[PDB]
Parts: structure tokens; sequence; C-alpha cells
């Protein structure tokens, strides 16, 4: 069967490269030795069995653990998930009209000194990695809804550049096949001055997958339906609460 071949021809690749010595290809070898045949099928799906083009996914992907080790080196589950309970991100339980995942933020009181950006950034992963053993969803992929209508100015001084170049990174290196656009709605004047921080390191690429609303949420309705958004991100469901998932994914 094509997908058994394409998984042992992906597998052998990443021995061949890896016996180059070739820094990145020797940690990809060492980096998924434990993985099972669902998460190398992953890969090939999302680029219609293109073996090599896989590869290229799956280096991408490695050399994001390689260069945060922090969200990786002491993962709990259980911290995790007291993160995603806090509703940081969310997941709504219904896809949009591109049949994407829709993940969510709602920076009103986020409080970094309590949840930091990296545990909002492992509980991400952790999701995505949950997320993505659902084939539609290896195709399709996700978006990210950002709620910046509490956006204040201290968030913003507060923001280290190190951490968003990080979630950069986690969309344009981990995960690009999969991520597929962002939503920033109610965001304030200033958020000018933190977009213009990470537009130097967005591919362009990326950059076109990223969309800005401000208070006019016509445009931004007819990408995301209405009935399936949660209250505070101006939809028609119960406000989000991140038990709810949590408790389905744990
Ligand atoms: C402008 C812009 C970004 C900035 C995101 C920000 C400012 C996130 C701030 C807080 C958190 C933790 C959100 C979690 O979802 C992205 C994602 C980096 C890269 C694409 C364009």
């Amino acid at each position: 069967e094509t997908r058994e071949e394409a998984v042992r021809e992906l597998q052998e690749m990443v021995q061949a490269q890896a016996a180059s010595g070739e820094e990145l290809a020797v940690a990809v070898a060492e980096r998924v030795q434990e993985k099972d045949s669902g998460f190398f099928l992953r890969f090939i799906r999302a680029r219609k069995f293109n073996v090599g083009r896989a590869y290229e996914l799956l280096r991408g992907y490695v050399n994001f653990r390689l260069q945060y080790p922090e969200l990786f080196d002491s993962l709990s589950p259980e911290a995790v998930r007291c993160t995603i309970e806090a509703g940081y991100p969310g997941v709504l339980s219904s896809r949009d009209k591109y049949g994407r995942v829709v993940m969510l933020f709602n920076i009103e009181n986020w409080q970094s000194q309590e949840i930091t950006f990296d545990e909002i950034l492992q509980a991400y992963c952790f999701i995505l990695e949950k997320l993505l053993e659902n084939e539609e969803t290896q195709i399709n992929g996700f978006c990210i809804i950002e709620n910046f209508k509490g956006f204040t100015m201290q968030q913003a001084a507060s923001l280290r550049t190190s951490d968003l170049r990080k979630m950069v990174d986690m969309l344009q290196d981990s995960f690009p096949a999969w991520f597929k656009a962002i939503h920033f709605i109610h965001q304030p004047w200033y958020f000018t001055t933190t977009y213009n921080v990470v537009k130097p390191f967005l591919k362009s690429k990326l950059l076109e997958r990223v969309f800005v609303h401000g208070d006019d949420l016509s445009g931004f309705y007819q990408e995301i339906d209405e009935n399936i958004l949660p209250s505070d991100f101006g939809g028609t469901l119960p406000k989000y609460d991140g038990k709810a998932v949590a408790e389905q994914l744990f």
C-alpha cells in the first residue's frame, strides 16, 4: 500500500541524510526514532505523498525543537492542562468554512507573570500534536483568532521580542504546512509597534496569512462563522471556557 511505502521511504531518507553527518539531518534521525507511522504520515499527507517535501517539513519541525528546547525539556502534561483550563489558547468545537480547526486567544487580563508566554506556546504545541492525529486536519490545518480588545499598553511594553520570535518560528518552522491564517480583532492603535517588531521575521508566505480587523468585523465574520464563535470573540456561543477542551484532550 502507498501509505506504508511512503512512510518507509521517508524513514530511509531520514537515515540516508543523517549518514552525511550534517547537523540537522543527524538531529532529525535522533529526534524521530520513537515516532510511529502515524507521525510520519502527517508530513507525508501534508505534502501529497512527496517524500522529499515531507522530509523538508520534518527538518523545520525538528529545528524548532532544537532552537527552543526550553519548550520541550521538562514538559509536564499536568501543567499544560492548567494553562489550557485557563483558556490559553482555546479551541473551537466546530471547524470553520475551510474545514480548519480554530484556535483562540483572548488577551484581556492575561497576566504574563502568572501564565508565561512560554507556557502558552507549550500549550499550543501540546494541542496541535493531538489535533494533527486527525487526517482532515493534516490537510485543512488551523487558524488562530486573537482578540486584542483588552491589549493594554502595559502588556504591550512587557512583550519580549524573543518570545514573539518564538511564536513566529512555531508557525513558520514547526507548523507551516498547517498554519493557515491569523485574525486580529479589536486591536488598539499601539498594536502597530508590536506588529512592526515582528514584521522583519515574517517571510512573505506567512505575512500573507496575517489579517488585522480592528472594530469592523464584517470581513472577519465572512471568514469565521459568528455562530461558531464564543461570545468573547463576537459569537453566539457561550463565553469561552477552557475546561471543556481540556477534558476532551486529557
Ligand atoms: C503580529 C503577529 C504576531 C504577534 C502575535 C502576538 C503579539 C501575540 C501576543 C500574545 C500571545 C501570547 C498570543 C497568543 O496567541 C504573530 C503570531 C507572532 C506572528 C504573525 C504576526
